[PDB]
């Protein structure tokens, strides 16, 4: 049985799709999804970039990485299954329900076996070698040592300070996600922005005025009614998992990156470097974003609003269970954009079919950057951001996405 085994960047796809539902059930946050993107990319590319002239390694790039090992000359070896190998092997590391990665992977081992034993069997040595380079990289990073660390200090006597907010009262996500390690970036607080406005209820204040525009909003589309197309386009990008099925923000960008990876018939290795150079943009985006909502500490929209405007004001979006400013939707959606434009090209029309399956219809874009700048502006419609955290956020992830793909030296022609 000595047979080829085709290996399409849809099998890279598949092993994505299935980390991506498995999040979901056991409800992995926001920026710890990015994570669980990020690291099974890099090891992937890894593997393409040792044996292939137009890539570079990331090794010497990313913080703390160093080279994998190289494939044994005297084995036969299909490194894109190595590939697909090493990235399934460490997206099961990094999810809870493993068994749910491991029936996938067991499905196509099965055909890849029964096709071709020997060359399935040294592809798949190669691949969890190099996996087992990456994981001990990622179990590196802080990541272990802040599952212990305390959680978010709520104290009202704080007047601005953020407080959990109702119907669960959720205490912060993740409020050191700032001492990951970042891939990229210096130090988690190299785009740290302008602080916000200044929490306080005078009438001619910069933060009065913005509180006064996200209660007049949602009171604007309460009169126009239901339907309406600013409720839809809140819905399309609220990806929140904590609603009391949804993915997060950073899967739903790579779900973009598949929607143009397709749709350009890219390669296994264009469309491998495309998703490692995005998910590794949105890792840091979340670690400079989440540095920064636990720096501010600032108070939701809606709590403000209860206790000194109106006590039966309701956003149009139930709030994130983590501080305001800046929005990990601006943030995160600004740097993939940034990524994702460098990669496929300015005006990038596409249909994003990648809400259809959690509840949602197909919503058009005729480039990422307008994909993204609706993302950030749909909070303002939700009700749970004011426009600095909207605005200034955009700024952060562009200027964070710029700093990734002017640093990052991934494609590069021997020819
Ligand atoms: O994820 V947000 O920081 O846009 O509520
Ligand atoms: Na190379």
């Amino acid at each position: 049985k000595e047979e080829p085994i085709n290996i399409t960047p849809e099998e890279l796809d598949a092993s994505i799709d299935r980390v991506t539902e498995i999040m979901i059930h056991d409800i992995f946050s926001p920026p710890v999804a990015s994570r669980i993107f990020a690291y099974p990319n890099v090891a992937a590319y890894e593997i393409v970039a040792a044996t292939n002239d137009n890539y570079n390694s990331l090794a010497g790039q990313l913080n703390g990485l160093t080279a994998i090992p190289e494939p044994d000359t005297t084995k036969t070896i299909n490194y894109e299954l190595a590939a697909v190998v090493a990235h399934m092997e460490l997206s099961k590391r990094l999810i809870f329900s493993e068994d749910r990665m491991e029936s996938l992977r067991d499905s196509l081992y099965m055909v890849w076996e029964g096709k071709n034993p020997v060359l399935f069997s040294d592809s798949k040595a190669y691949g969890l070698q190099v996996a087992d380079h990456i994981g001990e990289w990622m179990n590196k990073d802080n990541y272990a040592q802040t599952r212990t660390m305390p959680k978010f200090t709520v104290d009202a006597d704080d007047p601005g300070r953020w407080q959990p907010t109702p119907p669960a009262y959720m205490d912060g996500i993740e409020p050191h996600w700032n001492k990951i390690r970042p891939f990229v970036l210096d130090s988690a607080a190299q785009f740290k922005p302008v602080p916000p406005p200044a929490y306080s209820l005078e009438e001619d204040s910069a933060f009065y005025k913005e509180l006064k525009e996200v209660y007049d909003v949602r009171n604007k589309i309460t009169e126009e009614g239901d339907s309406s197309e600013e409720i839809q386009i809140a819905r399309f990008w609220d990806c929140n998992p904590y609603v009391s099925k949804k993915i997060t923000p950073g899967a739903h960008w790579m779900g973009i990156a598949k929607i143009a990876a397709r749709k350009t018939n890219s390669d296994f290795a264009k469309t491998l470097f495309a998703y490692t150079k995005a998910s590794v943009a949105m890792a840091d985006a979340f670690i400079s974003c989440w540095d920064e909502k636990y720096r501010s500490n600032l108070i939701r929209p809606e709590t403000v609003i209860n206790q000194h405007i109106d006590d039966s004001w309701k956003p149009v979006l139930q709030t994130p269970p983590f501080p305001e400013y800046t929005s990990g939707h601006s943030v995160v959606s600004g740097a993939a954009s940034v990524v994702l434009t460098e990669v496929f090209g300015d005006n990038f029309s596409f249909d994003d079919d990648t809400e259809v399956p959690y509840g949602l219809p197909i919503r058009s874009f005729k480039s990422f950057k307008q994909a993204a700048d609706e993302a950030a502006i749909s909070r303002m419609y939700g009700g749970i951001h004011y426009r600095a955290a909207i605005e200034v956020g955009v700024k952060q992830g562009r200027d964070l996405g710029t700093f990734v793909v002017n640093k990052l030296h991934m494609l590069s022609d021997k020819k």
